[PDB]
RNA sequence: GUCCCCUUCGUCUAGAGGCCCAGGACACCGCCCUUUCACGGCGGUAACAGGGGUUCGAAUCCCCUAGGGG
């Protein structure tokens, strides 16, 4: 009855304990670790091969043989790749919330059981499998704020069943501890940030590094040129960031933010105040729909949906608009949302999956 | 080529003799937050056009050179 499980190391806490973990439940625990970005230059490069240690140093002081794949191949042409065209046509992707459905669960399980030879998979992912009417639910995992369900909404039950997750069984704070009084390298570690793979860095520079910036001019609500605008795809709904305006006297004295960005004419609508009407929104249509379930959506649903990471169940109803297309409507208004980037619904501790935003539903103001 | 009024941190400005080694907001910066991008939170840097006066005291008074005014 004792298994075969890969956990995937990401020289993480996470990884580390959720395999302990595994090891503990019994498990022929085995850990794998990913190599899936070519190094830009080498200030990060270290950074990754160290990563890389501490990835080891764990399974070391545990006794489980740590792999290695390189699989930056697929990330690359599987993700990167559309995460560039995305941002390309002024909208903002969510290259994690791929990451996860190309490589994470598809890639590496698949390199899982041909290759490593395992049944079980199991990632460091802050979230919870539960199996119910014979088939695997997507849960949160205690401590919502520090939840992760939302970058899994691509994964579908077949893909859930197969893979653990110990963690999300814990609290955080359990987590670190944990790993400190088993002495884990990794404990008291920063919990990494920025794009999955890649080094978390001052992102301006980063996407100069595959696109070229052509400077159009920051307008505004009230149609008047204000600002300049060194690039484009720089930028993204609600941001308040470079921006430099520091009002005038006809100016709330508030923060000025985007609220529409206009590809073609190449502009820039700012308005002031995190709070101004067309900052908000009451729906909005998503494609690319994608269920836990991974059944047929028809008719209406009842439920919450998340916006961006860590944003905040927002009561909403949705209609199925189409063949793939879903028309959400909001209880109350929404603050920025933002098309290319994730909408997922949920029904309780139970994340239903989500999809691709592409239409924001405008307030009538 | 006669008498008037303007000049403050990057920006918009608080300030009408001592409470200003100049305050606020927005920006810029940093940390916190955070596996996207962002929001958010907490902090930080930075200015009296310049030179003489007058007063115990001067951003605010007078006086000289650089921006608008029937």
């Amino acid at each position: 009855t004792a298994k075969k499980v890969i956990v995937g190391m990401s020289g993480g806490v996470d990884s580390s304990v959720s395999a302990w973990l595994l090891q503990q439940q019994g498990y022929q625990v085995e850990g794998l670790f990913m190599k899936n970005w070519e190094e830009d230059d080498g200030e990060e490069y270290c950074t990754a091969a160290a990563d890389l240690a501490d990835a080891q140093a764990v399974c070391d002081k545990l006794g489980i043989e740590l792999h290695t794949v390189n699989f930056a191949a697929e990330y690359w042409d599987n993700v990167f790749e559309l995460f560039l065209a995305e941002y390309k046509a002024g909208r903002t992707p969510n290259p994690d919330i791929l990451c996860n459905k190309e490589i994470k669960f598809k890639a590496f399980l698949e390199f899982a059981a041909e290759d490593l030879g395992a049944d079980y998979i199991a990632t460091g992912h802050y979230v919870r499998r539960a199996d119910v009417d014979g088939k695997s639910r997507l849960l949160r995992g205690l401590d919502s704020n520090k939840d992760q369900s939302y970058f899994l909404y691509t994964l579908s039950h077949e893909q859930i069943a197969q893979s653990l997750f110990p963690v999300g069984e814990l609290e955080k704070p359990q987590v670190r501890k944990i790993a400190e009084d088993l002495g884990l390298v990794t404990a008291k570690k920063k919990d990494s940030t920025g794009i999955c793979f890649i080094g978390e860095r001052k992102f301006r520079e980063f996407l100069g590094r595959y696109l070229p910036a052509q400077p159009g001019k920051i307008i505004t609500v009230d149609g008047d040129e204000i600002g300049e605008h060194q690039g484009l795809m720089y930028h993204t709904l609600g941001q308040r960031k470079g921006l430099g305006i520091g009002g005038t006297k006809e100016g709330t004295e508030e923060p000025w933010y985007v609220v529409d960005k206009d590809v073609e004419n190449n502009i820039l609508v700012v308005a002031q105040g995190h709070e101004h009407p067309r900052l908000m929104s009451v729906g909005l249509i998503a494609q690319q729909l994608h269920w836990v379930d991974r059944e047929p959506f028809t008719g209406t649903m009842r439920c919450t949906v998340k916006t961006r990471y860590r944003q905040t169940d927002i009561p909403c109803t949705v209609k199925a608009l189409d063949d793939d297309r879903i028309e959400v409507i909001f209880d109350e208004p929404v603050a920025a949302v933002t098309p290319g980037q994730s909408a997922v619904f949920y029904n309780g501790e139970v994340c239903l999956g989500g999809g691709i935003i592409e239409q924001r539903l405008p307030l009538p103001v």
